[PDB]
């Protein structure tokens, strides 16, 4: 029997502040639900652009592949797009595109926007970019290189990426409304993989669930557990950090080891090199999350109204492990 009272009255207040119009969310311990509550206008199963609450999703999706087919995360863009040969884009890892330590641009140069309903097309276009830095070097966080990343997984499987999506983890979980294509263009809701995803508290879930479990969903195995272990593994390594990425200036924690496949990697045990809280914030609030030691999972769903980052000090980006540690403090009496 918690008390999950101080966790209500945050969320409240963002509500009576109209930074949010509705929210929801679901906090599961050991596999039962403690709080599950929805906010305004919100239900479980509200449609909601969820921007870099996908990029976990779509590493997901691209680890199934992986498991299915000759992919495999030490392989070279060139092996699988040759359009990339003759290019020194073409020697990147499959696992750098994923931790955004690649080096490819983070966005189209302005005024032009990756929107692409196609990862063909997108990637034809990034093929003409400059990189900014030699792969494995540098932390730089962005949208572009995952869309390298989404079209190896097309070509290995011959099949474009949303369909994948559905085949392979929506349809294997029951999650009826979700889809990372066609791109909602409003702003920062792309590219694709990045920040394309469109989802429900419910279909959200069902996914953590899965990833908890270590990749199996009942008798099925949707993720074997090597690659779930190898998606929350340092993929950073031996790459610059530069002070106040979103780790050290949300959490304050000063590891290097800050990302896995297209998830962070909040908390680490020094000792183990073990992440034991991993996320995928967006920009606009959603806020998934696993803590291996508190042994939950949970999702809050919502969307900013107007810029993410106030002149209060409230952030919808930064802010947002609140919603972690306020459960970590609950959840342990």
């Amino acid at each position: 029997t918690y008390d999950f009272t101080p966790l209500d009255s945050i969320i409240s207040s963002w509500m009576d502040k109209g930074y949010y119009p509705g929210g929801a969310i679901c906090v599961v311990k050991n596999d039962s639900v403690l709080f599950e509550k929805a906010y305004g206008s919100f239900t479980g199963d509200t449609k909601v652009y969820v921007a870099s609450a996908g990029k976990w999703v779509a590493a997901a999706v691209i680890g199934a592949v992986v498991d299915r087919t000759d992919l495999s995360w030490d392989d070279p863009v060139e092996k699988w797009l040759p359009q990339f040969r003759g290019d020194a884009k073409g020697g990147i890892l499959l696992r750098q595109l994923l931790s955004h330590t690649s080096g490819v641009r983070p966005y189209l140069p302005a005024p032009r926007v990756d929107n692409y309903n196609h990862l063909d097309s997108a990637v034809t276009e990034i093929l003409s970019l400059d990189t900014v830095f030699t792969p494995g070097t540098r932390f730089e966080y962005g949208g572009l290189a995952m869309q390298i990343a989404g079209r190896m997984a097309e070509v290995a499987m011959g099949k474009e990426f949303e369909p994948l999506f559905q085949e392979l983890i929506a349809a294997p979980l029951g999650m009826t409304h979700s889809h990372f294509a066609p791109v909602n263009t409003d702003g920062g809701h792309a590219p694709m993989l990045g920040g394309g995803l469109c989802t429900t508290l419910n279909d959200y879930i069902r996914f953590l669930k899965m990833i908890y479990h270590n990749g199996r969903s009942g008798n099925r195995e949707i993720l074997k557990p090597e690659t779930v272990q190898t998606m929350q593994a340092d993929q950073v390594r031996n790459a610059v950090v530069a002070p106040g990425e979103y780790v050290e200036k949300a959490l304050g924690q000063h590891h290097t080891s800050i990302y896995g496949l297209g998830e962070w990697r909040e908390l680490v045990d020094e000792a183990t090199g073990e992440a034991y809280q991993i996320s995928s914030p967006g920009w606009a609030g959603a806020y998934p999350w696993i803590n291996k030691r508190d042994g939950v999972y949970g999702f809050f769903i919502a969307h900013v109204q107007g810029e993410a980052n106030k002149k209060d000090g409230f952030s919808s980006f930064y802010g947002s492990p609140v919603l972690s540690e306020t459960v970590t403090k609950i959840v342990n009496q």
